[PDB]
């Protein structure tokens, strides 16, 4: 086989524990070279004459290019050295360890992981791991309180197409007259973008990060709003601008007055006073040369104990996380130190960055709890919508990303089909909804934290921003019920199957030609399986499962009760059909 | 190609910055399958369309399966997104990303460095950059006080043969007497292993950590050492150990006395009561079963602002840094701490960590400055004591290492030929003086920092623990000054020429059939390659020299003049001899 392919790492996603005792770990190899993996363990300090523990690695999972080997070390000495036994298709054998490899497993050596100490066990808030969030675009959720709309806001109405500087009043008050709707679809935590003192319509440069805009309410609304939404048994979200703030931020028009007189001037990174210029900055800022938005030495203990600060005030009020913006342009000590405090005032607080990249270097446990899967979308986006991958290349992009963080971290991931900034993915489903209703079935049941984006439930469309803001609809007669009831069932199956919230994933069935998925989910003995046909064509497949693995298996969506025979199970979908099967265990 | 063996990361070891707007990167590949590695590099929020920044992969070198290539991003706004070009053999185009592989660039996607901070530029101080360690037993080293030897202390001979609870009588005094000898030596910095109060002979555990044990002297003297060593140009470091306490501890004797009722039961791992017993361990220590060695629970946030304040007291005391005993198992989290509280008392503190195999966990630039590096004594021992190994697996033993962590670690990294728990080299080579020099050499001229053990000086052969604690032979008659001048040399050299010290590391020539390796150390202009012939015959050698690099060069050992023709350098080496050639610039 092709040693020079095979990899790890005694750290990072490859080895990591998942308790006090337990190390997990994975080893990749080109696809097909590697067949069987077993890892050989002992304590560190065993000794050289003493005989080793086994642990078989099975196949987690393959992507485009390679394969995917992971398996469950236990560790009672919270010590642990280990070597591979990888055979080959022809028999050959080969010990992989930290020396290299050999035929004889003393010269391969032995990978360690000194210790596992209990602080360092990736942990995240329960609530998150079975709940279902809901993304608000306050200014145009509901107009709870007209008494505070911005001047010459227009009139809330369906067939409204927003423009880039439009106002509908939208406010807190009104996801408060709301909250009833939230509660009845089932989402148990609502994630809100910014809403803090600004000048601007998208509030993204913080004039004042201790109080609400103006616009959308007060601190006692607020209040109201978070008590009246946790008796609902949702939780809150708020959105974290920490990298910038705004240009009427108290401590940089202070250094606008002041100069180099200025007691913050150090809070910024200014090349040369004055400081100030239209088109021209002489400080540096949110991407390229936006006077709008000075960036914060988060380095400085000043600014560090304020935001601090600022998010001690937040967290009193009693919201349940926070959403990181442009996270991966901060310090990574700012971001470790901010964990402890948020954890420590809330053990369930949850901490949720955006990074547009590899973010494995935030997802070790010690800094954000999850991020943004934009994979995700992309995965789904094109598989779904514009049709431009098919199912095994869906299942590769797929697979690629498990195994790219620790299964803390992948469990946690916010899946969402959009956002405020893209077009609504039934737009990109070019308006139909049969491709629509099937990936929404995907979304929730997949691995990790569904985000449903405001109106998308009752299937409201629209192109990229500033169109995929358009005021929410309420008039239920012009409501997409039928849409509204969909998501209400998929989400209540994903709150009872507690295999689609806390399981594992593996793959079932990937057809190019007839662009079908199929994964199943799993955790203790209970397994649920989904089977996606993406084609306007009735299709029928060939799945297979051993007795072992149950013998009838019931659509949680249809009530239909299928049987398998002989090992087999025959299922015919129809067109954008999916099926999620329960073997009732 | 093999594509599946081609790897990279945006963090680690493969992108870290090496100043603020200075990324370097690195890729790996399959031997042979890569022949040009380019990297296509912008802004991270640069215009789509904007014409991309170039820049040449250099191979950095090669080891047993892999090539390495390196780059260095000039990098402005602290920001940057890159793509690598790949070329191989048979000229094939592929482009490596985030994404993947593909031959179109936009397919391929982009590796992101989201930020720099200069809070995360790996720094370590100066001094120890160009600093020759050297490692002392106190015990063995010499008795400058005999009214503090134990009963039972032995005579100070050069043929003694101590065994395992002998007793000689070293202490820090003796230390302070001989000073002016190590200062001749040329060494330029001090290490002790532990030399705390302990009950103890070897003192690993410690009984009082805010006193020196007895047995050495008092803290009034240790302070003499430290102002009297200062002014020699000479530092010290101190060894600590934190992850275990001693049974004799203040804070544990708490516990075995007061038993569960103890103010001090959380700071410790225990299992039952009674707190202790006989022979069998009844709570968690070092190893197995170590009853005078219970582990510290240095998660414990009493323990750390205690072993913290511990640090505070002897940096007080001017200690230059500290080498951390059994560090892998210490939390991170309290090492990145103890990093803080060190650097802030003292920028110029270093922290250098003993672990046993891949320390990059511990090496990123927030933790140790280095550890030792027993991947370098393991190389040198196969290649120039046991022949176990030819002059192309040195190479690779060695290129292999060398890039296992960023540039500022493996440039700091310890590298000893022995310690206190083996043979002295000498030993290991059979008393064969010729090519124990020969390995001096190479250590005296590699990349890292140079640790003598106290004796090797002078030529001190003998067996591992305890033969390797053989009284110093402080008889200038019974002394091979002429190895310890030897040792002068070189010590010299490596002081006059800045890219011994600060400089990188290049494999020149590599024989398996000669035997004779050869690298080169370069630092802006200044280049000087070592040449060593590690075989009992006398060999020429013709070695590649482009004009560019010299067309002179002159062997700092003896002074003779060697001139390059054509590209080509011959050079003629006696059996086991090594040549340092400067270019003179
Ligand atoms: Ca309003
Ligand atoms: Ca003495």
């Amino acid at each position: 086989m092709l040693l020079e392919a095979i990899f790890h790492e005694a750290k990072g996603s490859y080895a990591y524990p998942i308790s006090e005792t337990q190390l997990r770990v994975r080893l990749r190899a080109k696809k097909g070279d590697v067949v069987r993996c077993e890892v050989l363990y002992a304590d560190r300090y065993a000794s050289p004459e003493e005989e080793l523990a086994h642990a078989l690695a099975g196949k987690a999972g393959s992507d485009e290019r390679f394969d995917y080997f992971e398996a469950l070390l236990e560790c009672s000495t919270k010590r642990v050295k280990y070597v591979f036994l990888l055979t080959g298709p022809q028999g050959e054998a080969v010990y992989f360890g930290e020396t290299g490899f050999s035929a004889e497993r003393s010269k391969a050596g032995v990978f360690q992981y000194a210790y596992i100490h209990r602080s360092e066990v990736f942990t995240t808030p329960e609530w998150a791991k079975e709940a279902v969030i809901y993304q608000i675009f306050p200014e145009r959720f509901a107009n709870g309180d007209p008494s505070n709309d911005p001047p010459g806001t227009e009139q809330w109405a369906k067939d409204a197409r927003p423009r880039h500087d439009s106002f509908y009043g939208g406010d807190l008050k009104g996801v408060i007259d709301r909250l009833p709707y939230l509660e009845e679809l089932g989402v148990t935590a609502l994630y809100f973008t910014p809403i803090f003192a600004s000048p601007s319509h998208h509030k993204y440069d913080t004039a004042d990060y201790l109080a609400i805009d103006p616009q959308f309410g007060d601190l006692p609304t607020f209040r109201r709003l978070v008590d009246e939404a946790h008796r609902r048994g949702i939780k809150i979200i708020l959105d974290a601008v920490f990298n910038h703030a705004g240009d009427q931020f108290f401590a940089f028009r202070d250094v606008l007055q002041k100069g180099e007189q200025s007691r913050y001037k150090d809070w910024f990174f200014i090349e040369d006073f004055p400081v100030s210029k239209t088109s021209r900055t002489n400080y540096e800022t949110y991407a390229v040369q936006v006077p709008a938005m000075p960036k914060l030495r988060t380095e400085n203990p000043e600014v560090k104990e304020y935001l601090f600060d600022v998010a001690r005030f937040w967290m009193e009020q009693g919201i349940d996380g926070w959403r990181l913006d442009v996270a991966n342009e901060v310090d990574h000590a700012f971001w470790r130190e901010f964990r402890r405090l948020v954890k420590s005032l809330n053990p369930d607080a949850l901490i949720v960055g955006e990074i547009w990249h590899d973010a494995s270097g935030w997802l070790m446990g010690d800094q954000f709890d999850s991020v943004m899967n934009y994979l995700f979308r992309e995965s789904v986006i094109r598989f779904f919508a514009t049709g431009e991958i098919h199912a095994e290349r869906f299942d590769a992009e797929l697979t690629r990303a498990r195994m790219l963080y620790p299964e803390q971290a992948a469990q946690g991931l916010w899946n969402l089909l959009d956002s405020h900034d893209t077009e609504r993915f039934l737009t990109s489903c070019g308006g139909n909804e049969a491709k629509f209703r099937l990936a929404v079935l995907f979304q929730m049941t997949y691995l990790g934290t569904p985000l449903i984006y405001y109106g998308d439930e009752i299937g409201m469309a629209g192109a990229t921003d500033p169109d995929c803001r358009r005021p929410m609809i309420w008039e239920e007669k012009e409501q997409n019920r039928g849409l509204f009831e969909f998501y209400k069932e998929l989400i209540r199956l994903r709150h009872r199957l507690a295999s689609l919230t806390r399981g594992n994933v593996r793959s079932w069935h990937a057809d190019k030609q007839a662009n079908l998925y199929a994964f199943v989910r799993t955790v203790q003995d209970q397994h649920v399986g989904v089977v996606l046909n993406n084609r306007g064509e009735k299709q029928t497949v060939l799945l297979q499962v051993p007795e072992s693995g149950g013998k009838t298996w019931l659509d949680c969506l249809t009530g239909e009760e299928v049987h398998g025979k002989q090992g087999q199970l025959k299922l015919t979908l129809r067109p954008y059909q999916g099926m999620i099967l329960w073997n009732g265990r």
